[PDB]
């Protein structure tokens, strides 16, 4: 009967990258923030893809080495995932439910595609919780 | 099913990456990358749980001020970066147990009698069967 928008954390208080950033200040924010994926948005906050710890260490992964000083080089748009789930600012909770089961968090959006925040496992875990203690 | 373990639920060892003591974080990054992990268990050859080594942990490792230094990959070890103070279960802990505990925890390594590395409790599988469920 809920609704995502309430249940998510705000776009405030969640890291992202620019779609012009380069892979080695994208990796920077991942580590120095714990995220294994973090939001890709524009210049205009608008949410064009995800882009992951994993994902970058295999842009690089050559047939013998890991290819860290090229990082600098490669922009967040090559090698971002942009066919990504999307939940609405608006929609329901069943609905952020069944898209959490596979991934850690869904990135959430206004109309025009406006990044507005992320909806996790933690918050629908907690909450289940909280209802089975009412059983 | 708020009578289930934990061991019911749980992604079993033999289906899970991991490293060994010993092994240097060249080794680990490469098993990380290669497998998609995000975070794996380290492991001894008696299969004992010593803790968990993620990609997040070895670049910060080597992410210097000035630049990435690479060549300490194959110099610093997993068990000098690893998190050693990992929550854990055991193989027939109550299922809300295992539910409380992935709360705070992406996984959670579950571990039996011997202190064996019994398999992995994920979120992914409460909210799998919570979802069923529901």
């Amino acid at each position: 009967e809920a609704t995502v928008g309430q249940f998510m954390i705000e776009a405030d208080k969640v890291a992202h990258v620019q779609v012009g950033n380069n892979l080695e200040h994208a990796l920077l924010v991942l580590t120095k923030t714990g995220y294994t994926a973090i939001p890709v948005l524009d210049p205009s906050y608008r949410l064009h893809g995800l882009i992951g710890t994993n994902m970058i260490m295999n842009s690089i992964f050559g047939l013998e080495r890991i290819e860290f000083e090229k990082l600098d080089q490669i922009t967040v748009e090559e090698v971002m995932l942009t066919d990504i789930p999307r939940l609405h600012i608006n929609d329901p909770i069943m609905k952020g439910f069944g898209m959490v089961i596979n991934n850690g968090f869904v990135c959430v959006e206004n109309d025009e595609q406006v990044f507005e925040g992320i909806f996790t496992r933690r918050v629908v875990l907690k909450e289940l919780n909280k209802h089975i203690r009412s059983l």
